[PDB]
């Protein structure tokens, strides 16, 4: 049945709603051109032009650097694709009935072998330009950021935030407009044959992870590198500011901030927007939306998310215009609200859409069987997601700002030495994973309930509606985190660097919601296309209880722990090549800490270059070659163990790993502000617990920021490459069983 | 079909191994006592003799204090017990059907609830009997190792592994002599009501483990608040020796090494012996062995444990009389052969054992169809189960001794710091995981093919059929442990402590490995528990494609990590206090650090035993509240799902601390001898690469020693839990589904 808006209505409605988002982007690029530097008080401007260059060298020769060996990978794996998926029906190009539907005659498989392959690229390299876009604003108002600080925490932070919503309304909106796009391109040849349409279609989110992991691992192990390296050296070592221009590794850590914080994330956002919509559109595809051609409905993931885009464009106002901030302690609430309302607004904003996009009652397949769904419990599921992001953001908040007791107690503990504060910050992100799984575990409990895995998708979708304002608060972190490195480099008023630490501090509450929100639904958005897979590769039924699931249960749990160990080593022997060149600088360069001699910046920028190149390569190894190895050596039951398992494995490890590693940040941040009779008391800068505190500090660096975050992707990854790759699993796989 | 060997045969062989075992620990403890000492070198003997009297002193008064509480604990939970099992069939009198063949008639339910209470009461005694035992003979033993190294490493390393076999053997020989005691005596009343036997006789590693989980959680609590507390303030902040008397944390750092490390680890096993035995008699109670009376077959594992004792004896001979060792870097080797000789030998034994004790087909319970096994199938259930076990051990020598690379990069990058020490340790346990858990995937695919659930229970016994053996060799360690304690508080020779440190080296990976067993053991026995709990639920299919098992999935893999959560910030809290007060008595007590006037350690040993009593209760609640809480509100299917996860999870996290953990003390170890020009290189002592070890060291504490160990006694004991309270749960449980 047909709803209110009709198809050609939501084929304006998109795109419309797109441009709009890349308008309002471009908006904002240009209030913050405002901001003006050049490198040719003056000096003080000009000073932070010259490392604002500096820096956007460094970060935009590491990205070409990344992206040239990712995007080699890219197109092996393309290949890989398509004689995989063509060898399912020996490359006939002859019509085949429907799965769908025997009375009707459908696109060859090869075609949809081509189509995956073709979406796959378009994933791949929307995910290099949504971190490359990233990182060109973050580049660019790092600076401009630290100018402002000098009319207050109020102006740093507009300047910030406006930049930090130029990438979410630039990658939210571009991730939209190629999805609708190729959508409308695939048509053409597809006709009435959606399911081969969208089934095609769902390699988007596969070429938008794959290069995400890559980016995130890649960016990551750059950025932690010369962090470490850094901050163990200049400020346990030789007693030096953090961010000193003394210091051989401060522009690699800032430079550091762009790759990994901005570039990698943006990649693994849009990796997550990606395949949420896919998977809800491989579902509805063959539910009575596919089947009787209703656009609209058919459409609605992709209409949910052109509301969020106005919804988060009205968001951004009330902090761009509505209010003002005049004190340290309205950062984090401002942040905090900017949840808040796009929350509130969705929740109508979906409503409006469920009202009008949706017909009353409809279908939706569930395990070969048509099951009847109401709009109004489909409105639900998506809220159901919408609500366990606010939930996971507040948590989370609870657990990683210096403004509550779980991080003050850690800050607290560096009393007693670097060992109780490691203690009790490994605690705290163990504790910190009860809620969110909790609220998880309740988001599948509903969308299953009400609509199965489509339910379970567009809840993933759900909490990732307003992603343009996650992206805007998240994003905001590194450019006030740069600002501060420049203020430092530049030697500007101590009265600076207090502000864009204070700005900074927010920041690590916000990457740590960020990473909260893509773990919610990574694990969402990964079950629904754990029931795709199962479909996909005609499993009747995945039985924990047999000997093929359960040895893919247990090792599938192992593999995040896998995926840990990597990329934990590889941060670790960077950072111990890192602090031996710091090292060998200050003891062999005379005059550098002195400050009449400059340090070689380069040789930390091509250690953490080096080794990132490198070490990323056997993670991501791992991920991407797990599902190929089990599903061609093992087969699909087996395989099905290794998702669920990675999943709910993975998923305790991303959490614990990203919020312990938070709360090391900002309780170190607390002992710098001295904001507090307590902090101060652990004070000043220099003190054994501020020292204790930087070690908690930079064994958090890898966790937070290489291994926790990529988790998701890992996680999220595996299950997209399954469903793509599942009915060649299901034909050609299994060869250990088919030999014995 | 009968066997070779007859019932009677059976019936006396059993006691006849029990009672060897009791008699050769017996005799072992004798040999010990041939090294005299006394209170009433001379002033060595006796300054050793009256520490030893206090270390005892502070070990029995903790253990009553605890065993009162637990003991308390255990006599409410039976009565939970009696009630729930015996509310299934509203308390009759009458019998009813059996509920593995409703064809026949059984002992009434409300028979087995008492039964079951019976079993239950008497594991925890034996439990508590095991714990107990330790700690004598390891507080026992303690200063006659020390003495005893007078004499060079050979002659402590013998007393030392004498005392640890005493521990072993009775441990072993107890567990198995009270099993085949009440199983004679439930067989007096069940009669030809097999099935209704073993299932109450089930409740005797319920007891084991219930009672396991609070004396590893609180003698880890109690040890690590000691020992994280005397090592911070005396080695990092003071320079003084380990151990050092002048230390007020001194005492109650060696009472903790006997009140967790022996007593709890003891307990630990006991558990894990127990249930093993029981699952798989549970299964085969309602298989051909259980169905046709034949009594031999059905104590297949009772015999494989008989035979276990018989190997190790014989093995034990090897390091105690055919053997000796004359320099340190034969102790490890020779600890290693200990577990290369018992596998090897019981190969040959459980190949007779299988030969003489089963018929050659018989039929194995298999989800409600007989399925039809063979005897030489069957050896290599327990075989693979005995293998995997060696190969874990290998596996956690090569990550957890410095003699090895990983734990040699890991003291080496101590040149950089605590945190570049930290990053390697977490990195190191990450890694760790992935043999043993190929090792655990390759031990189900083998067991669970050939012989289902009891297939599995049986791959679990076949891993601790050389418990006795595994006993020693861990036991071995606290018992070193104490030795080099006690050598440094009577002030003897540097090179006396040289020699303990050898020793205590040795131990600190043998209890590694120890854990790696635990570990094995019990994700096996929770499997077999698992399938056979979905069976005694009449549950058809778990599902895992249904809201009601994953939502128990992700929940369930969940719980280790809030379980860690609070025995990682219990541990935090105490040692925190601990440090608080060293420093008091160091700061505030004239002569104190000047040698001549003694320290409080009453003060010392009063935090950790307040805090581990105290915090002993929720993590045990979490454990034991679970399936009860989720069986009743949620259901027999939520709960599968939970057990499945919990299992998965768990084995990942527990695994990955315990190494790591120990990785940090080996790194330790290794620069405190300075046994090479490298480990000489990262000294002396007191150097900063010592110090940034000793944290290291201090955080590892409570991962191998508190949460992780205690790990494996989460999934176990939630395993048999579910069990026994499946009918119940399946009649009145799921509520919450029942109501909206
Ligand atoms: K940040
Ligand atoms: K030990
Ligand atoms: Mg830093
Ligand atoms: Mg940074
Ligand atoms: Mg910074
Ligand atoms: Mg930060
Ligand atoms: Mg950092
Ligand atoms: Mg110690
Ligand atoms: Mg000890
Ligand atoms: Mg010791
Ligand atoms: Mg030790
Ligand atoms: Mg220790």
């Amino acid at each position: 049945g047909a709803a209110i808006l009709p198809d050609l209505g939501t084929e304006i409605l998109i795109p419309v709603c797109a441009v709009i988002g890349i308008a309002f982007a471009l908006f904002q690029w240009l209030l913050v051109s405002k901001v003006k530097l050049s490198a040719v008080d003056h000096n003080v401007v000009v000073k932070c032009a010259e490392i604002q260059n500096a820096i956007s060298e460094g970060a935009t020769s590491f990205l070409f650097t990344e992206y040239k060996y990712v995007g080699i990978f890219m197109v092996a794996f393309a290949i890989l694709i398509f004689l995989f998926l063509g060898s399912v029906e020996g490359f006939s190009t002859s019509p085949q009935a429907c799965s769908y539907d025997k009375t009707k005659t459908c696109k060859p498989a090869l075609a949809t072998a081509i189509f995956s392959t073709v979406s796959f690229l378009l994933g791949g390299v929307t995910s290099l330009v949504s971190g490359f876009l990233g990182m060109k604003i973050a580049t660019y108002a790092n600076a401009r950021t630290t100018l402002e600080a000098r009319k207050g925490v109020g102006k740093a932070f507009i300047t910030a935030f406006r930049s930090g919503a130029v990438m979410g309304f630039l990658l939210a909106a571009n991730g939209l407009l190629v999805l609708y796009i190729a959508i409308n391109l695939f048509k053409i040849y597809y006709g009435d044959d959606w399911g081969g349409l969208f089934e095609a279609i769902d390699g988007y989110g596969l070429g938008g992870s794959s290069m995400a992991l890559f980016g995130r691992v890649g960016g990551g192990i750059y950025t932690k590198a010369a962090d470490v390296g850094a901050d163990l050296v200049g400020k346990v070592e030789r007693n030096i500011p953090e961010d000193d221009p003394r210091n051989p590794a401060v522009i690699a850590d800032n430079v550091g901030d762009n790759v990994g914080d901005i570039a990698g994330m943006g990649s693994d956002l849009f990796g997550s927007y990606a395949e949420s919509s896919c998977a809800a559109l491989v579902v509805a595809s063959i539910s009575s939306f596919g089947l009787n051609h209703e656009l609209t409905a058919m459409l609605y993931p992709l209409i949910v998310s052109s509301v969020g885009i106005l919804v988060c464009l009205l968001t951004t106002l009330f902090a761009t215009d509505f209010f003002e901030i005049k004190a340290v302690k309205e950062i984090e609430p401002a942040l905090k609200k900017q949840l808040v309302i796009s929350t509130v607004l969705m929740t109508i904003g979906v409503a409006v859409v469920s009202f009008v996009a949706l017909p009353t009652s409809f279908t939706i397949f569930n395990f070969g069987v048509q099951k009847d769904v109401k709009s109004w419990q489909l409105f639900l599921c998506v809220a159901v997601g919408l609500w366990a992001g606010l939930i996971i953001g507040f948590v989370t908040e609870y657990y990683t700002s210096n403004a509550y007791s779980p991080v003050q107690d850690v800050a607290d503990s560096c009393r007693t030495g670097a060992a109780t504060n490691v203690i009790f910050g490994l605690a705290l992100g163990y504790k910190s994973v009860i809620i969110p799984i909790f609220a998880i575990a309740i988001s599948i409990f509903v969308s299953f309930t009400f609509a199965a895995m489509y339910g379970i998708a567009v809840a993933a979708l759900g909490m990732l509606s307003t992603i343009a304002t996650g992206l805007a608060i998240d994003a905001y972190g590194p450019i006030s985190d740069n600002a501060g490195g420049i203020a430092e480099m530049a030697g500007m008023s101590h009265r600076i660097r207090e502000r864009t630490d204070a700005l900074d501090a927010a920041g690590n509450t916000t990457a740590a919601i960020g990473k909260g929100f893509a773990i919610g639904s990574a694990a969402l958005v990964s079950l629904a296309l754990f029931g795709a897979f199962v479909s996909r590769a005609s499993i009747t039924t995945v039985d924990v209880l047999t000997p093929k699931v359960f040895i893919g249960l247990i090792v599938g749990a192992m593999l995040p722990y896998w995926f840990s160990a990597m990329t934990m080593k590889s941060v670790g022997s960077a950072a111990l090549k890192m602090v031996e060149e710091v090292r060998r600088q200050f003891n062999t360069i005379p005059g550098l800490m002195e400050g009449t001699a400059k340090p070689d910046y380069a040789t930390c920028v091509k250690i953490s270059t080096d080794a990132s190149i490198k070490e990323m390569i056997p993670p991501g190894a791992l991920v991407m070659l797990t599902p190929l190895v089990v599903g061609i050596l093992f087969g699909v039951e087996t395989l099905s163990g290794v998702l669920a398992g990675s999943l709910v494995s993975g998923v305790q490890i991303a959490i614990s790993a990203s919020n312990t590693g938070g709360a090391w940040d900002n309780a170190k941040k607390y002992i710098e502000a001295g904001a507090s009779e307590h902090a101060r008391s652990l004070g000043p800068k220099g003190s054994d617990c501020h020292k204790a505190a930087v070690i908690g500090d930079t064994i958090g660096d890898p966790l937070k920021d290489t291994s926790g975050p990529s988790l998701n992707i890992l996680i999220k990854l595996m299950a997209v490459e399954s469903l793509v790759f599942a009915p060649f699993f299901a034909t050609h796989g299994g060869l250990l069983f088919k030999i014995f």
